[PDB]
């Protein structure tokens, strides 16, 4: 065991998910940090370093690190795989992004079965000398991933499906409401320029409204004053933080991809009374 194969991967959902299919034998590191903000994030010369000394660069696609393709052709020779390969995409409805894919896909337990086949693919393809092990830990890691829907789309289900209205900062979790039947609400269609001017607000206060829509979300790399703006003037409460762009430190309450996906429902369940 000389030196550990180097995975350098766009945000920190990914470097989860990869590391558990890298196990022992490579190390995964992310270029956004902990709460960072990656749609528009902008990159370093560090990060620049960092991505030059990986064996391996993943990263999302569908339209989410609006960086990432400028910041690759500053790196030689060392090869990308994207990881939503057949992932079917949920257009973006409106504003400036409409009709583009939304990103978010890995919000959706049975999307991240893809994720963690296409992970394992790039690792067998680019360190072949480890693929038993690639495939013995993705193997592993897919049994968790897949288990785990069953119990979140119970949870879920208990909310009545008409009461089922999911109400958010950005549209980030149009796959997740897709997953478990909820209409979707949000304060902007994707992380960009304009996130939480007038008009969106307003919109979004209206729906709450005429539907008595019991709680709303903000997330954790963006504000969450918009989404306490609009529970202030509504009937609506404060749900509280959603992960879905970042995990938080590995000493916080989201170290894992798993604990982000069981968070979010629960945070979701809870602002509903479970
Ligand atoms: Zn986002």
């Amino acid at each position: 065991t000389a030196k550990k194969f180097k995975v350098v991967t766009t945000f920190t959902i990914i470097q989860d998910i990869a590391q558990n299919i890298a196990g022992d034998v490579a190390v995964v590191e992310s270029i956004t940090k902990p709460g960072a903000e990656i749609h528009d994030y902008q990159p370093t010369p560090r990060d620049i370093v960092k991505a030059q000394s990986a064996d391996l660069i993943l990263w999302n696609g569908m339209n989410l690190e609006r960086w990432f393709e400028k910041f690759f052709e500053s790196i030689k020779d060392v090869p990308s795989a994207v990881v939503t390969a057949g992932i079917t995409p949920l257009p973006i409805r409106e504003g400036p992004y409409s009709g583009i894919a939304n990103p978010h896909a890995w919000m959706s337990p049975s999307n991240a079965l893809i994720y963690i086949e296409n992970i394992r693919k790039a690792l067998v393809e680019h360190d072949p000398a480890h693929a038993e092990t690639y495939n013995r830990n993705a193997q592993a890691y897919a049994e968790k991933i897949k288990a785990l829907d069953a119990p979140l789309r119970e949870r879920l289900s208990r909310i009545p499906a008409e009461q089922r209205w999911l109400v958010t900062s950005e549209g980030a979790f149009s796959y997740l409401a897709k997953d478990y039947g909820f209409k979707e609400v949000y304060l902007w269609p994707i992380n960009a320029e304009q996130q939480g001017i007038p008009q969106q607000v307003r919109h979004v206060i209206d729906i709450i409204r005429e539907n008595k829509i019991p709680v709303v979300f903000s997330e954790s790399t963006i504000s969450d004053k918009p989404a306490k703006q609009v529970s202030k003037e509504t009937g609506a409460q404060y749900g509280g933080v959603l992960y879905v762009d970042s995990l938080s430190g590995e000493k916080g309450p989201v170290p894992t991809y798993i604990s982000l996906i069981n968070m979010t429902v629960d945070t979701i369940a809870k602002g509903f009374g479970q």
